[PDB]
């Protein structure tokens, strides 16, 4: 189980914006496989999976705004 939420934004920035949900919640994932990108004031990050398993569900959509500690989704066990 691995909770996936936005990173803590610094002072210059006070929020962020999802990038693009390549895949969706409810499909098979594979360790070392991107899952969701993140967008910042001027920095683009990436969210890869830290282990195979099955996604749970995404609360934020693409092109949406996220806050510091915003739960974007949760990963399920795998095995």
């Amino acid at each position: 189980a691995i909770d996936i939420k936005a990173p803590t934004f610094p002072e210059s920035i006070a929020d962020g914006t999802v990038a693009t949900w390549h895949k969706k919640p409810g499909e098979a994932v594979k360790r070392d496989e991107l899952i969701v990108d993140i967008e910042t004031d001027k920095v683009v990050m990436e969210v890869l999976a830290e282990a195979d398993g099955v996604i749970a569900e995404i609360v934020k959509n693409e092109g949406d705004t996220v806050l510091s500690g915003e739960l974007l989704g949760k990963l399920t066990e795998g095995g």
